[PDB]
C-alpha cells in the first residue's frame, strides 16, 4: 500500500528531516548512511516505534570509485529487499569542504569525494532508480543556490553541485516518458558546519535579508516534500531555490 | 478573522484557478478583471455563495497610462474596504500577441499594454500593497520559455523579463518586512483561446511529461505552495512548472 | 563606403569611449544626445577633425511617451541622411536612480528607467531592422542585475527587460543577416553624485584588482561584437566585469 | 619573450584552429593530444616551418584516474620545458557521446571518460597552470551553448559541461588576485560529430538562425583569440556564446 523513499545521508541534520518528513507523509524509508551507523539506526528506531516495519538503514561509501555503480545498485535493492517498491529517490548526502588551486587529504581523494557524493553517486542511483521502474514516481537533487556566487576555494565541490543541475534537467527529460520526475531544492544558508564557530556561524546567518537566519532542516524537508506530492505532477527539471533570498545580495 | 488576497485577471483560466483554490484554503479574495465583467461577478457570486461576502470584484484596465498608479492603488483599496486586510497579491493579469520588429494597435498601445499589464502594473501593485503593510507574500506568474522566445513577441518576452527583475528586486527590498515575492513560471498551460487547433497540438505534443499542457489547477498548486506556510523561507524563487519544455532543443 | 553606426547618449562616459572606439575603427558616427549639447558636439568636432565629415550629433529625449516611436524613427533617419546607410546600433542611453516601493512622479520614473532603458531600445531595433555587410546591435545591460541595488526595483526591470530584447531580436532579426548581442558592465566608471569613499567601497569589491572598468575596456567589448570575429555570435551577452558578479554577501 | 599556451585536444577539428589562430597571433603552443599523433606531430611541423621552435606535441590520456593529476601537472610541464613559460590554458580536449539512463564501455569507463575530459582534467590542468604562477595570464574553457537543452541521452556529457561552467566561475573567483583570468567561449553546432550522417547534419544546420549553418572551426577560436586578448582585460568568469542563435530556438 505505502509508496517507499530512499534518502541518502539520512542519519542526520537535512536528510534526516527529509527521512522523518516522507514518514509522517506516509513513506517508508530508507535511510542510507555511511560513518553515521548510530544516528541512522537512532532515527530508524523512532520511525519503526510510530509504524512497524517502516524504516531500515543502508551503508554505502558514495566516494567515486570503480565499485561506486555497485553500491548505487545496492541502495536502490535495499529499497525492493525491504518494501518490494521505490518510488522516491533523494539525493542529500554530500561531501563539503575547501579544494584550494593554489597549495591529510590527496587531491585524487579530494575528487572521488566531491564529485562522487555530489554528482555521480547520483547519477548512478538515478541509473539504478530508472532500471528498476523500466504511480507517484520522482527523484529530488539537493543543490545548492550559491553556486553562482560560489565560496573562495570550494572549485570541486561547486563543480559537483553545478554537474548536479546538470543530471537534474538531463535526466527531467529522459525519465520523463516513463513519468519519472526529476527536480532539486537548492538551500542557501541552512543547518552550518558542525565545525564552524559561533562566531562565523552568526557572520552568514545575518547575511540573509529574510529574518537573517538560516534556514531550518524542516523548511528544506517542506520544499522536497512538495516536489514529490501531487501537487507538482507537472513540475520537471526545476529547482527550488530556498535561500531567504541569500542569492540576490549583491558584494 | 481569515486572509485576504488580490489576484488580477482572475475571471478566467489559470487566474480563476488561482482565486478558487484561495479561497477554498480559506482566503478572501479580490477578483480583477478588465473585459470579462459577466465571468468576474459569476465567479464571484459562486464563491459568496460558498462562504458570504467573501469575495468581491474590481474591474480595472492595466495598460500603462498616467492613470495607471491610481488604478492599482483602487485594487489594492478595494481589498482594505472588502476585508480590512491584503495578505495576499498575485500578479496574474497578462497581454500576449505578437509585436513584430519589421512591418491594428499602434506600437505605442502595444506598447502600453504588453508592458503595462506584464510588468508595471506588477509594479505599482506591489508599491501599493508594501505602502499599506504575519503571513504575506507576492506571487508573480512569469513564463517558464521566456528565454528561448516565440518569434515576433519581442515585447511580451520584455515584460516577462522584467516581471523577473520585479521579483528579485521587491523580494530583496521587501525582506525587512516579512513580505515573500515569488514568481510561477507556466511552460504551456490553457493554449491562447485564438489559437487553432492544430497550433495548440503542436504545442502540447512537444511537452515530454506527458505530451500535455498544465491544467490551471496544477499552475494554482505551485502558486498556493509560494503562499503556504511551507514557503516560509523562499524569496526571490521562481518555480518553473513546465513539464520540461523549457529543456527541449531546436 | 566607410560603414555607419549609431551610438545613444555617446556624448559622454562609456558611450563617448564607444563612438571614439568604433571611429577609431573606421566608422562614421551619429552622436546621439539628450542634454548634452556642449559635450556631443566637442565630440563630433574632435572627430571630424581626424576625419572630415565623419560624425554629426542627433538630439532626442528617451523618455517613453506616444511620441517615442517617432523620435526613434528619426535617430536612424538622421544616420540615413547624413551617411546614407545604417550599420550599427548601441542603445547605450540609460537613466539610473532609486525608484523605492515604499519631485519626479512614479509615472515620470516609470517612462525615463523603462523608456531609455528598454522601450527605445526596442523601437530603435524596429527602426534600425525597417531600413533593412556586417549588420549588427549592441545593447548595454548591467552584469548586477541579479544581485540589484536595493531600492533599484524600476531600473533592474528596464535592465532584464533589454536582455529579453536582446535575445527575441537576435532571434528574429537573424534572417536578415542582423546580429543582436549585449555587453553587462559590472562597476564601471561611478556615477557623478557618488563620493570618494563610496567609490572606494565599490572598487574594493571587484575581484580582478580590485578596480572599476575603463570606458574604453567596456568600448573594447563592443568593438568585438559588431567585428568580422564576432560573425557567428548572436543573442550574446558579453559580462565585462572583473568578475564582481561572482562574489557572494 | 613570444608568450606561451596550452591547447588539449589540438590535433584536430577545434582545437586545432586554436592552436593556429593563437600561433598566428605570436604564441608558442603545446599541441596535447590522445590518440591522434599523426595529425598532431603534422600540425607542430607546419607551425615550425612558419617560426622555429615555436610548437610542441605532448600526448596524455585526460580519463579520470589516480593517475591524472601526474599526467596533468606534466603537460603544463611540457610548456614549461620548452619555451620557460606558460601564459595561457585552454580547455578544448572532450569526449562526447550517449550514456543512457535506461539499458560496449562499462559505466566506470563512461564516468571516467566524460567527466574527466570535460571536468576533472580542466580542473586539474587549472591547479598546474595556477601553481607555476604563485603579462597576460588567462584560461579559457571550451563550454557547450545547449547545455539548458541538452540532447537525449548525454547525462554524463551535460554533467561535465555543468560542472565546467562551475570551475569557470570558481577559478576565475580564486585567481583573480594572481592577475589571472578565467573564461569560456560556448559553441552552439560547430563541426558536426565525423560520424554523423550528411542527414542529420542538414538536420542540425536547419535548426540556426544565423545562417543556417554550424560555425566553423575559426569561428570558435576567434572568440578564444578575444578572450586570451588585451581586449578582455577586465573580463573574467564569463562564458561567450558562439552559436548563431540555436540556444532561442523552442523546441
Ligand atoms: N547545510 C547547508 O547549509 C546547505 C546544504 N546544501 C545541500 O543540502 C544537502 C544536505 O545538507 P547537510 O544536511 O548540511 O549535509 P551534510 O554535510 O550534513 O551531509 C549529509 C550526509 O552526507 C553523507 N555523506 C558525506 N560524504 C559521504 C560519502 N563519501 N559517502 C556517503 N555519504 C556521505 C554523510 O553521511 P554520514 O554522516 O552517515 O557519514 C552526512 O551525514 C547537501 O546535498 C548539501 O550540499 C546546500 C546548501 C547549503
Ligand atoms: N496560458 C499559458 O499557456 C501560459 C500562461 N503564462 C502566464 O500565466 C498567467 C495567466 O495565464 P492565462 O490564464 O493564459 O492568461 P490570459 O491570457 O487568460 O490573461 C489573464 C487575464 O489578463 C487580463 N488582461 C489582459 N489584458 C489586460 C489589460 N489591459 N488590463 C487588465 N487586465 C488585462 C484579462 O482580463 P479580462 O478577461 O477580464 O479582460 C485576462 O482574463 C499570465 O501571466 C501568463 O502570461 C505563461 C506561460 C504560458
Ligand atoms: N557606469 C557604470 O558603472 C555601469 C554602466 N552600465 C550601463 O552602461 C551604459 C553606459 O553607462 P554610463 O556611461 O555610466 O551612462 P550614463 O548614466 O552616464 O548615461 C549615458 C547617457 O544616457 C543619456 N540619457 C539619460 N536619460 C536620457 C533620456 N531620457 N533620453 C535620452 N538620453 C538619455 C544621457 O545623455 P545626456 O547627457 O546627453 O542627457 C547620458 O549622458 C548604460 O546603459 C548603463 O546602464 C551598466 C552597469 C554599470
Ligand atoms: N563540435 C561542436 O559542434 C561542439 C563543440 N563543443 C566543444 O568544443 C570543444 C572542441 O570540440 P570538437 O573539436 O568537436 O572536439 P572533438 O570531439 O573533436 O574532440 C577534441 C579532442 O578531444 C580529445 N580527447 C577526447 N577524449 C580524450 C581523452 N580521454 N583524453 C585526452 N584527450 C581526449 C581528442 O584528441 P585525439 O583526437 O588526439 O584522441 C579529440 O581530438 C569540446 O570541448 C566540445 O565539447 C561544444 C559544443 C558543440
Ligand atoms: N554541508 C553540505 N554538504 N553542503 C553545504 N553546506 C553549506 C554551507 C554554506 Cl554556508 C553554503 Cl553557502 C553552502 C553549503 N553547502
Ligand atoms: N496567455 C498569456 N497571457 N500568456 C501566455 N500564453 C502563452 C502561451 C504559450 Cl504557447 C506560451 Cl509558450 C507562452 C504564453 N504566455
Ligand atoms: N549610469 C547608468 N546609466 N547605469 C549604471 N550605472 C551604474 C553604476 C553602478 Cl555602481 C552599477 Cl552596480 C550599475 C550601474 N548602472
Ligand atoms: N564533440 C565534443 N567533444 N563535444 C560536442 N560536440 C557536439 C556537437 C553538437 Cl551538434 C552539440 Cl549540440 C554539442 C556537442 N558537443
Amino acid at each position: 500500500e505505502a509508496p517507499a523513499a530512499v534518502v541518502t545521508g539520512a542519519a542526520k541534520r537535512i536528510g534526516r528531516a527529509i527521512a522523518v518528513k516522507l514518514h509522517q507523509t506516509g513513506y517508508r524509508v530508507v535511510i542510507h548512511y555511511h560513518n553515521s551507523a548510530e544516528a541512522a539506526v537512532s532515527l530508524a528506531d523512532e520511525l519503526n516505534k510510530e509504524r512497524s516495519n517502516t524504516a531500515v538503514v543502508c551503508q554505502a561509501d558514495l566516494t567515486n570509485s570503480n565499485v561506486l555503480p555497485a553500491s548505487c545498485e545496492e541502495i536502490i535493492n535495499s529499497c525492493f529487499r525491504a518494501f518490494g517498491r521505490c518510488d522516491v529517490l533523494v539525493n542529500n548526502a554530500s561531501a563539503f569542504y575547501p579544494t584550494p588551486l593554489v597549495q591529510g587529504k590527496t587531491v585524487e581523494t579530494q575528487v572521488a569525494e566531491l564529485i562522487g557524493t555530489n554528482a555521480i553517486a547520483p547519477f548512478l542511483l538515478t541509473m539504478s532508480f530508472a532500471q528498476r521502474q523500466k504511480s507517484n514516481l520522482s527523484i529530488v537533487n539537493l543543490c545548492d543556490a550559491m553556486v553562482d556566487q560560489p565560496c573562495m576555494a570550494f572549485s570541486l565541490y561547486n563543480m559537483g553541485k553545478h554537474a548536479l543541475v546538470g543530471l537534474t534537467q538531463s535526466a527531467a527529460l529522459e525519465l520523463a516518458p516513463y513519468g519519472i520526475r526529476v527536480n532539486g531544492v537548492a538551500p542557501g544558508v541552512s543547518l552550518l558546519p558542525v565545525a564552524m564557530g559561533e562566531e562565523e556561524k552568526d557572520k552568514w546567518r545575518r547575511k540573509v535579508p529574510l529574518g537573517r537566519r538560516e534556514a531550518s532542516a524542516e523548511q528544506i524537508a517542506d520544499a522536497v516534500i512538495f516536489l514529490v506530492s501531487g501537487s507538482a505532477q507537472y513540475i520537471t527539471g526545476s529547482i527550488i531555490k530556498v535561500d531567504g533570498g541569500l542569492s540576490l545580495v549583491h558584494a
